[PDB]
């Protein structure tokens, strides 16, 4: 109803819905509007809606997307949250030439700054992956921004519960897929399997056998396989051991894991070899994920 | 070659069952789409809530699914009917390896050039 | 309108095997009809040549309950129901029985004919 | 005193399934009746067409024990009770069965008719 | 009418049920109300002293289907329809369960009430 | 003596069940006696009516042999005018064929003296 | 008032057996109590020591949450001294697993009192 | 000394319910018999009264197997053995039936008597 | 009188039994005794070898109704009864088991022992 | 074409054992035929005399309708063949009542001398 | 050749039994025969007067006997043993064919010049 | 005095089995040891090699029972008997089981060995 | 002695089956090998997809006896041959208990490029 009279309506940024550019004609300024069609899933979905807009009007981080408002009309719904031009991070990487340990940590720092916010926020995203990981312009020095959805939950405190089987097979915390309560955790899990693909490359677990590529992540099955992994700092190898850790009491906490420089002292400290080879990879298995997931 | 897209989706749609892929499940069924299985007690189900609750709580044992003689009805360009025999080697809580039989029969739509379960029909074991 | 049309050549496929007239069942069936059914024993039947055995050897009373109808164009449908049956056992005593029925209709020179159909419960 | 009402109409009904007829017992009942019972497994069925079968088909004792009747206003009732029923089977041996039955008699027209029953057991 | 306003205490009645609040069940149900259930062994069992042990001591997912509602006047009515519950087992299996479930509605001082309940027959 | 008179107007009643006499029953019944029984299937029945179908079809009809036994009969007497007696009654029977059949059925006889003579106001009664 | 005597006397029988109580139910049980239950296997137990063993074993450890229902209960008087009740018991339990559980039971108390106090002399039960 | 002495009553009970002859049991046998048996129901039956259906209501063949005879002085004796009976069905069928039989004699007046009988587990 | 001792020897023998002493058993016992029992699956077991292995193998509760003494002279008697015994199985729920047990006594050397015994049932 | 040779004298075996026609079923059998069978009870039956006692008996009539379905046949050279498929059976138990039954039946047929004979076959559930 | 002698008695004893000839079975058998055989209810009975009640009542219905894999151990020239699995084809009450496992031990002993069965023990059903 | 010497032969190779002692059991049955057993299930097995299985892969008291012994000449004998067997299941309880049991001793070289057995009942 | 050549290989056959080497069991096996079996709930089987299953999951460990009775080998020319016979294994199940069970087996083998390859096997009552 209101959005139909403040805002003017440009092209789609995604779909799935579908996202789409607008700009406020009374305060000028550029956003990006879900439409989100009033054919959800009856209830499931609307419990979503609310959450996800809920969380998002709670999360306020510079590295995290922010809502405006969410406005309800006749055949359709909106969420205005912020809007960007960037690519992918996992497609601009590939496009860098030069890309060493030092681009990566600077990543991983983001991204745990984003974690951590919200998990003191009393808050746990549950979806980690490339696709939810974005870059806010490809005007230099751009920021990673996470990507707020939709498999999310509010906890309490630190209390560890049930929340339901969810995320991606890959990203799958082992508390996750014993069927264990969680919480946090299952988050650091996620960036773990993402900083090992953000040097290598190439996944940490995987298998065609879903059967088989979630006994791995239950079982903790990953393993440096030289070469590729020998130009590596064994401080790269040491946080990896610590998001990786099977038992999420144990788990370093999102906190810990910023303290823990690999990646600000690092970047004062660690290797810069342009690993051409591991772009490469990794932009492989990119193309292949978009059209295999 | 008709039916060979048919074996493509109905192949895709078995693996989202087998994989517990709920989403792309959604994708590929009708949001109207109703169902005779052995899971309704004799009772006719309409839209995809009754099987999401499959989709999360029984779904790593090792599975394998055949298909045996599958037979496909086309019906125009945009409507299609598949009717094969279902067979699942599994394994019990006593690890004994295990197999059923099961009849399934799926009525295939095409809408927006995508193919989708209007309806379906499983009987046999479950 | 056109849901009726399949409701109707139904209810005559039906009573066409109430009173035993395999003609007019022949008529309404493709000759490549294939058919799942507790008769079969889990496998699946091609043709007519099944289904004659029961005519030629084969007080009862039909009901049908909850029809829904899926219209896939205007040369193509497919109706789901439940089929509770009537009847009287040798011993004399009513017996009721159910069978969820679904039956795959197709448009070919401008008449309806089963291309597929599939029952379960009642054998 | 309009408790004896809907037990009449209830004997009336008993008395006409009884006796096998159904001229009385559509009068009785509304045309768009609904039924739950065993003879309908499980399913609900409407009308008048699904119990006429059991009036086309031998001395039986029918037995109401602990009926229990919910007025609702002046044009609306509800009894519930058990039927407890002795008879013969084929080789002539005496047998019971028990039925739990539930009666929805509405007024209209100036008449009580069932609208919806409910059986379980036999 | 009242339709929707029937389907609206039926749906309170599900959510005292589902959160095991027996104090919202009491303020729904007839001091008198009388219950069929397969839970009482055939026996018509007055009150909701019987239902309280359920309220005092309990995944699932639950389906209707084919409501039917009989409106009596304006202060009566009578709901029915099928009730599918999916479960979880001890063994951890999927487990379905159907059950017919017959409810009464009274209206006293503005409020719709359960005066008997009828249900069969699974637990 | 009392005992025996309990025994006397139970052998009675055993008697009258035997033959079918419906009259003697009646005469030696309360008539607003309870009974529970497997016929009544976990119901209480009250009255004598649920009672004549069985003496009208089943007990008239009765021309094989049958023979009754009592086994271990116990009374408790509850003044002069109440008693209460309970045994293990055996019956040896022909079935549909010319088979010997044995029942057992575990009998509870609650006796009230009202108008000079003894009548049961319940009974219960296990087993088939 | 006399109905409302026994029903209360029953009441507490049915108490003293949901808590246990073996005292209790001996102070309402007369000594020579004579008893048909399914745990007999259709024999007539007499005395108490029979039903001690389910006093001392089940049901003194039940911890478990147990609802007694007594549905229509018939009372018959026979005299100032005596009375005799018949109900439907239908329990609520929970059993080995945490899984709700009903069972019936039709049940005959024969009530007589002796030193101005009520005391069963014989009881029947039936179903498990 | 007596077992055949005790293998000739034996035979002359036998007899007596081989030829129905009920006077001749009546001889044999205690005023006050107990028996075991599995048409007693598990029941202590006393007295010939249980018996005399069978001697007024009745093609077999028996066999007696591993008999073994236990004296007790110049009064008492007991006697245990397997009787395995072939006999014709219903359906004409042949069929076989094992039992154990326990006899218990005691002598009074010089004639052996039946004082206590125990038969297991088929009539 | 001498139905006491009858009963006095049987109670120290089904204490015997209770208390796995096989050692008082093999004295109540003549070494020929001979048995029918369930344990025996319709066979004659003769001796106690064979029920040695029943002594080697919680709260059992064990009720005699019914006892029937046959005295046959001033040697012999025979005493028939049935006992029902209350136990626990492994998930503890209490059981009742019956049985019909026969018993014969023979006084030999001044004591009486059992000859044969005969069970049914459990 | 040989398969279809193949499938020649299999149908001419089904009616010989329809009609009951124990001659004709002598011819296309081996002497010393092997069988598996579930009227053998899980034993190996060599000969013809096994299937005399069903030839004479029961076969000697009301109707009966049989019906192949996924018929399999390896070519082992000239003279060796096998066939493999599911038989059901459409008939009457006394008053029908119509019944039906399935089998899985394994024919083995070897050219002796210009002429397809059956060496060995093994049969399931009937 | 000492075998086809065994061969020969064993099958004029079971012709006897098929026959119902219960002189000539008496002639074959020792005098102190004992048996073992499901129709004893797991007893040993000793003697012929046991199998006469088989030979009088329970014996015109056809039926055949067939004798599997037999095997033959000689112990001198005056005793030998047999052992065979006995298929039996009958028809029951309701004319149904039917067919029947048994396995059979026989204990010849040369008396007199005259093979007698001195001990026998039949298994499965009867 | 002979028929003692089977019946010793016999106990040694029950004995033989109960310990789980192959060797003296192969000793005393020939190497072409046919056998009808319930573990074969209806077949007939040839040799020792079926019999291994129990003593390489498998308290308990046995007791024999009727023992009847046929000779057949000085190097030819064969003894039946019950066996009676009373051991504990898993669960603990003490349970008994019955077999029939025939075996056909044949003296070679001035030695006993089986040279065929036939069980009957447990498996 | 051609005989005795498929003993060879059908005896390699079974102790693959036994060792759970799928390897060589992949070579005696055609690639559209065709198979009865009661795994297959009556359906006919083609490939070795199906045997898959059972080789990765139960055969990857306790003491198991095989034992062959009564093989019957059907020589039909140079390149084929059939071999019927009864399999009985000895196991444990779970804490044995000594348990066994019996299975009617029928393989049929064909000598491609001189290898015996199995094109076809039927099994009962396993």
């Amino acid at each position: 109803t209101r959005f139909t009279e403040e805002y003017q309506l440009f092209e789609e940024l995604g779909k799935g819905s579908v996202v789409r550019r607008c700009v406020k004609v009374l305060a000028g300024q550029e956003y990006a509007a879900m439409i989100i069609n009033t054919k959800k899933l009856s209830a499931r979905d609307h419990q979503k809606l609310e959450r996800e807009a809920r969380i998002c009007r709670l999360l306020k981080h510079p590295n995290i997307v922010r809502l405006h408002d969410s406005i309800s009309e006749e055949g359709h719904h909106y969420l205005i949250f912020d809007l960007v031009t960037g690519g992918e991070l996992f497609e601009d990487i590939v496009a860098r030439e030069y890309y060493s340990e030092a681009d990566a940590s600077h990543c991983i720092q983001q991204i745990l700054e984003a974690v951590l916010h919200c998990h003191q926020m009393g808050v746990v995203h549950r979806n980690l992956k490339p696709e939810n990981l974005l870059l806010a312009s490809k005007l230099k020095g751009a920021a990673v921004k996470l990507a707020d959805f939709g498999l999310a939950i509010e906890v309490e405190g630190e209390q560890q519960a049930w929340f339901g089987f969810a995320g991606t097979p890959g990203y799958l915390s082992p508390e996750v897929l014993r069927k264990d309560p969680y919480g946090k955790p299952v988050d650091l899990w996620a960036c773990g399997v993402i900083l090992y693909i953000l040097l290598v490359g190439y996944p940490p677990f995987w298998d065609e056998d879903q059967h088989r590529l979630y006994q791995q992540i239950k079982a903790g099955a990953y393993d440096f396989p030289s070469p590729e992994w020998d130009t590596v700092t064994p401080e790269a190898k040491d946080l990896i051991n610590k998001m990786l850790t099977i038992n999420p009491s144990k788990r370093i906490t999102a906190a810990e894991a910023l303290k823990h420089p690999w990646i600000s002292h690092r970047s004062t400290v660690a290797s810069c070899m342009h690993r051409q080879e591991t772009v490469d990879c990794l932009k492989k298995f990119n193309a292949r994920r978009k059209l295999k997931g």
